[PDB]
């Protein structure tokens, strides 16, 4: 399983981890092929911004990828 290797994708994978159920998710894991949804898409928008990374419900459906999704983020202000 791929580590993270930026803060944004360490703090994603753990997002991913906790949203989806999983102990540990690696940053080259997609959302939607681990079980997301519309549902759990909402909780990962704000689980993330809780762990000072700002993204939206579009750059989940369009960027899945962990590392993809990190690299759109922004820091939260």
């Amino acid at each position: 399983v791929r580590e993270p290797a930026t803060e944004a994708e360490a703090a994603l994978c753990a997002v991913y981890a906790e949203v989806l159920g999983l102990d540990k998710v690696g940053a080259d894991a997609d959302f939607f092929a681990l079980g997301g949804d519309s549902v759990l898409t909402l909780r990962l928008v704000h689980r993330a911004r809780s762990a000072g990374w700002e993204i939206s419900a579009r750059h989940v459906f369009r960027h899945p990828v962990v590392a993809d999704l990190a690299a759109v983020a922004q820091p939260v202000t």
